[PDB]
């Protein structure tokens, strides 16, 4: 099995529970790699982890995220933990087709969830 | 021991599908069995499977269910499926249950997904 995958998504995993989420893993990483619902937002999550300070990410794999997203009713978030960098979220947008993320490209997971911007 | 489910979530998750819901199969059912959005309706299901005609349902288990589901944001299902009967579904409430199912119980798929 991906080793290095499974450890970034159990650290993920926490965190996204840390901020209130409710979590499950797709076996086998069917459509997406897990859905997490916190009662008013829900999340279709894609984990990548690169020791690279830059990842490419294929047209279908894109598709596939997008299209289960909106089927589903979440948002279509890729999440990649850049080693020696650390977690950058990208909510990707409709536009399916390849594209390379780098660390300035993402957000914090604060950030993804509005957090800068939320009273409380 | 899990021949019988592992069928009974392959075969609910082609269902849900075929009504134009995305589902997912939780690994390893820590919490639930499945989890399925159309963009409306939210669900987190607990998938039951039994040769008899009458299952008894816990409380604790259906507490899990519901705990699970009200931090989700989905409706708690208990989703049992009667060998050589059929499916039979039932939105769990907060109040203890502890009841016992059997094939005219809760409603059919159809008027459960409205």
């Amino acid at each position: 099995m991906y080793r290095k995958g499974a450890q970034a998504e159990r650290e993920l995993i926490k965190l996204l529970e840390k901020h209130g989420f409710a979590v499950v893993r797709s076996a086998g990483s069917k459509k997406v790699d897990l859905v997490a619902g916190n009662g008013k937002k829900y999340l279709c999550i894609e984990v990548k982890v690169t020791k690279k300070d830059h990842l490419y990410v294929g047209k279908r794999d894109m598709g596939r995220l997008i299209e289960f997203s909106r089927r589903f009713g979440g948002i279509p978030v890729l999440a990649v933990k850049f080693l020696n960098v650390g977690w950058r979220f990208i909510e990707v947008s409709p536009k399916i087709e390849k594209f390379v993320f780098t660390p300035s490209s993402g957000v914090s997971l604060e950030v993804l969830l509005g957090i800068q911007k939320t009273l409380e």
